[PDB]
């Protein structure tokens, strides 16, 4: 599924994702915008073998298991084919425990590359929240 940005920005508030580890729900948004273009079936194969999955791009190597990504760990125990959903339960759960993990959003290189420090208070503009 391709989601809306409001559209999203709503599903991810409904989550608890809004101000999670202090991080505003423009700064979500900001991410999957950047890390996947709101499309929930996006994968990316890294150079390491591993893999990045759905809307937030969330890797095999250490959140999800694809069973092709060796000695990895599945942190989120959790099929990484559960990532690419068109309900973002899943992957909103599993960035709640990467935000957490002790580097906050920074995991998230576009998020660091393309949101951090800007006013991602954009990306909900207009929005009913
Ligand atoms: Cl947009
Ligand atoms: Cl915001
Ligand atoms: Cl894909
Ligand atoms: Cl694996
Ligand atoms: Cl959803
Ligand atoms: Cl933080
Ligand atoms: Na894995
Ligand atoms: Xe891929
Ligand atoms: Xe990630
Ligand atoms: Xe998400």
């Amino acid at each position: 599924k391709v989601f809306g940005r409001c559209e999203l920005a709503a599903a991810m508030k409904r989550h608890g994702l809004d101000n999670y580890r202090g991080y505003s729900l423009g700064n979500w948004v900001c991410a999957a915008k950047f890390e996947s273009n709101f499309n929930t079936q996006a994968t990316n194969r890294n150079t390491d073998g591993s893999t990045d999955y759905g809307i937030l791009q969330i890797n095999s190597r250490w959140w999800c298991n694809d069973g092709r990504t060796p000695g990895s760990r599945n942190l989120c125990n959790i099929p990484c084919s559960a990532l690419l959903s068109s309900d973002i339960t899943a992957s909103v759960n599993c960035a709640k425990k990467i935000v957490s993990d002790g580097n906050g959003m920074n995991a998230w290189v576009a998020w660091r590359n393309r949101c951090k420090g800007t006013d991602v208070q954009a990306w909900i503009r207009g929005c009913r929240l």
